[PDB]
């Protein structure tokens, strides 16, 4: 079906360049991994403030993640993930974006802190939402659990810890025998 799909992932001050690189890699595995189907793609990266690094609409044009994510700038501040939540409910997913509204909307979250702001993410309650906590900042429950209210319900599906950055590979894996396009 049309899905249209944003990556929301961390640029803080916890992450060193090749973890920051191998998030990229991720998110370019994916798109590849779905070139030809009707998925559209676009990725903003949070941490203090937010930036659209791509929307829809060049995903369209371009189709290619290599191009699309070439210029990625590290931010290196914070983790404000209510805000960040609320800048692509508000900001990515529109039409004048490239947006369709027929679409099943869908967010993955990729972080690798617990937030540092405040709020509510009501405006983004009709998108579901997957969370990726990676590392060490997530080897308590406690902080574990601090994502749940991020995640679509249940958390059992929607919210998936990594212990390092190199089990992102694995993840991959785990959607290449899940996801099957023929
Ligand atoms: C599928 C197994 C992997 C491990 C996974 O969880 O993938 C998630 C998380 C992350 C690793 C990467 C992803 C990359 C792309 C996908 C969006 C994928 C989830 C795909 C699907 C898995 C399903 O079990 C739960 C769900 O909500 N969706 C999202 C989705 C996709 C299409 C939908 C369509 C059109 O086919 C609908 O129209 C009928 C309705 C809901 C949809 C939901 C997502
Ligand atoms: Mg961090």
């Amino acid at each position: 079906g049309n899905v249209d799909l944003v990556f929301l992932f961390d640029g803080s001050m916890s992450l060193q360049p090749d973890e920051f690189q191998k998030i990229l890699d991720f998110m370019k595995d994916v798109m590849k991994k779905l070139s030809n189907t009707s998925y559209q793609f676009a990725a903003v990266q949070f941490s203090t403030s937010y930036k659209t690094e791509f929307d829809f609409s060049d995903y369209v044009k371009w189709k290619d993640p290599d191009a699309l994510l070439k210029h990625v700038k590290h931010m290196l501040l914070l983790t404000n993930t209510f805000g960040a939540i609320n800048y692509v409910a508000t900001e990515v997913f529109r039409e004048e974006l490239g947006a369709r509204p027929d679409a099943t909307k869908v967010l993955i979250i990729i972080t690798d802190g617990e937030a540092t702001d405040s709020g509510n993410i009501d405006a983004a309650k009709d998108i579901i939402r997957y969370i990726i906590g990676i590392g060490k900042h997530f080897q308590t429950k406690e902080s574990q659990e601090t994502l749940h209210k991020f995640a679509s319900k249940p958390a059992s599906e929607f919210v998936k810890i990594l212990d390092t950055f190199e089990k992102l590979k694995d993840l991959f894996t785990e959607l290449q025998k899940k996801i099957y396009v023929i």
